[PDB]
């Protein structure tokens, strides 16, 4: 006789895939375990448990589930793809890049692995701006530019009429994207603009409920094809469509590829070009996007004369403590951003201030394997591993509150942080950064320059060290900077929401004028 197993597995395996596509993680996981109880060499279920734990941040389990899936079926490109992403996210950038290469070698038309690879390069100093640029263009040429028509003249090209703005993202939720979009959506001038949001992910938390309520129109987009989304955007009559996700998120750039709107913009998540002809504008700022940078972008750079994001803090802000070995340095950035280049500098700072402690908080630090590897990485640079204190990730306000126990924040290179740096300043903690010759290494350099704190902005790695040393020694400059931030916080709490979105609206208007104008 034979067994009904194969049928039971298949029903569990499709149920598991539905559960994960709809957002129900705990249900997809338990179904994957049920498959492995019956058939523990099932590489499809190993793989899916791999993804889910990778999304949850358990990179230790994730990686070994995905490596076992690779061993059982090494020809399957998607198993290599997802292993590469886990490895990059865990801090092992070069090992992940290799895995991403394998996925492309096995399936040369893998558009998600090609993006992932493009993204991954920004976490490594080994790939210059020319290499990243080329790979992006290569992607666009393959998957985007074939779909793109020539720019048509806008419908009802009235330079002064009320404009419809469409925000397209798959991280409209408790997430940097959602955090910076909320103020913009609330403060948009309804006399001159109308706000459509296109949510490209099913996860709907308290912030999505707020974004939905603040939007004029909503639209849940994840179940639609790119062609279906295009005919939806066209029917809504969107004048300016905005890519909030970029290559880093659950984007919808093949819908953008077709030019459903006459003005198409990438903003907020972008750290480099999309590579696409179909993207007209990228919205940055004057410090963020350096003078000779434009040749690196298919989009036209829009250098706003303020910081490229709204800096007003949330209402539920923990509020500052009276302060409290000194000094405690801090870096609450993703592990992908903490590689060999940064660790070399952080070690040199810790040798020169032999009592100072470094405090990292990120996803993956719950696993002993990844915290051990980080401790050992520092000991190899002559720094005792006990001086390094690693913490598992926390809720937003709980994390904000732990800045009270930090004297100075350190920013990553070559991929500069952004929202962690802003969060630090909100809690009266100064941030030391390197200004890279590169948009991806300038999110903090810009922020700091626009907030008056140019003295915390190094142009060289040895200057980075010196600034961090200077702050660890002098209590006075710390108390000066803590007050500068107290005044800045209040100023930004009051004006910055409306001040920013007016400057952005000014940019949207000039994009629109120019679209109508050149039809004459
Ligand atoms: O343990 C953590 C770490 C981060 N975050 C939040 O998620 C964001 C992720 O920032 P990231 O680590 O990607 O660095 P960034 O790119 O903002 O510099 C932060 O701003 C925090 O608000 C959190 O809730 N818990």
């Amino acid at each position: 006789m034979t067994t009904r197993d194969a049928a039971t597995i298949k029903a569990l395996l499709s149920h598991a895939h539905e559960a994960q596509r709809s957002g129900d993680v705990l249900a997809s996981e338990r179904a994957c375990w049920r498959v492995l109880q019956i058939a523990p060499d099932n590489s499809e279920a190993l793989h899916l448990l791999g993804l889910l734990h990778g999304e949850c941040g358990n990179y230790g389990l994730a990686a070994t589930l995905l490596r076992r899936a690779v061993a059982l079926d090494p020809g399957e490109a998607s198993y290599h793809y997802n292993l590469g992403n886990v490895l990059v996210a865990s801090g092992q950038v070069e090992r992940g890049i290799t895995s991403l290469h394998h996925a492309l070698e096995l399936r040369p038309d893998y558009h998600r692995a090609h993006s992932g690879l493009y993204v991954a390069l920004h976490y490594s100093a080994l790939y210059d701006p020319r290499a990243r640029h080329i790979l992006a263009l290569d992607w666009a040429r393959r998957y985007a530019d074939p779909l793109t028509p020539v720019p048509a003249t806008p419908v009802d090209p009235d330079p002064h009429r009320r404009l419809r703005i469409g925000y397209v993202s798959g991280e409209l939720r408790c997430h940097p994207v959602g955090y910076f979009l909320e103020p913009v959506i609330e403060a948009h001038d309804r006399t001159a603009y109308e706000v459509y949001c296109y949510s490209n992910d099913p996860r709907s938390d308290a912030l999505t409920d707020r974004l939905r309520a603040l939007s004029d129109r909503w639209r849940d987009v994840w179940p639609l094809t790119d062609a279906e989304l295009c005919e939806l955007v066209r029917r809504d009559g969107i004048d300016i469509l905005v890519d909030l996700s970029w290559h880093l998120g659950m984007h919808r750039l093949f819908a953008f590829a077709r030019r459903p709107a006459p003005v198409q913009v990438t903003w907020l998540a972008a750290i480099n070009t999309t590579g696409m002809r179909a993207m007209d504008y990228l919205v940055g700022d004057q410090h963020l996007c350096p003078p000779g940078s434009d040749e690196l972008y298919t989009e036209r750079l829009v250098r706003l004369s303020r910081f490229y994001l709204p800096c007003n803090p949330p209402p539920d802000l923990p509020g500052w403590a009276p302060a409290d070995g000194f000094p405690v340095f801090g870096c609450f950035n993703r592990l992908s951003m903490i590689g060999p280049e940064v660790l070399d500098l952080w070690a040199k700072i810790l040798l020169a201030l032999p009592r100072a402690r470094l405090r990292l908080i990120a996803t993956g630090l719950q696993d002993p394997v990844t915290s051990s590897r980080l401790m050992r990485a520092l000991e190899g640079r002559g720094v005792a591993g006990e001086r390094l204190e690693l913490l598992s990730p926390m809720p937003r306000t709980d994390l904000l509150a732990t800045y009270n126990d930090i004297d100075v924040a350190l920013d990553t290179l070559p991929y500069s942080g952004c929202t962690t740096s802003l969060e630090a300043l909100w809690m009266g903690v100064p941030v030391v950064t390197l200004e890279g010759a590169d948009m991806a290494g300038r999110a903090t350099s810009s922020l700091l320059r626009w907030a008056g704190l140019q003295e915390l902005v190094s142009r060289t790695q040895e200057e980075y060290i010196d600034i961090a040393l200077g702050l660890g020694r002098d209590l006075g400059t710390l108390a000066r900077l803590r007050e500068h931030l107290r005044r800045w916080l209040r100023s930004v709490s009051m004006s910055d929401q409306g001040s920013f979105t007016a400057e952005l609206e000014d940019a949207y208007r000039r994009m629109w004028r120019d679209a109508c104008q050149t039809a004459a």
